[PDB]
């Protein structure tokens, strides 16, 4: 098989049921993996945790538009 | 394993066809969060490179070995 397909995948396997204050939050990533069960975000916290979450959710989308124009080298 | 299913878990859906020469390895972890379909390592090179490997296969169980003994399978 062709080496790319032995890469890990991360997936979100359950989303975060209730919102999350942006406060808490420095940055994300999305999940599109077709290995996933669902596309995901993953927000990752200002304690350095990760947190999947849906963004059919309009919290979702909205705490990425703002987390694009912050980052953190 | 981790407290919350809704922290994101890292699977391997396939596996590597041939061994990953060891002088090239820097660690690895081990798969076997019930959401994975199959129990699996993952390795790490000195390249930073992540590669799936089936724990069944002698060189994977050698590797992990060797990796264990000379560096506690840890690189702070």
């Amino acid at each position: 098989q062709p080496d790319s397909v032995s890469i890990p995948i991360t997936c979100c396997f359950n989303v975060i049921n209730r919102k999350i204050p942006i406060q808490r939050l420095e940055s994300y990533t999305r999940i599109t993996n077709i290995q996933c069960p669902k596309e995901a975000v993953i927000f990752k916290t200002q304690r350095g945790k990760e947190v999947c979450a849906d963004p059919k959710e309009r919290w979702v989308r909205d705490s990425m538009k703002h987390l694009d124009q912050i980052f953190q080298n």
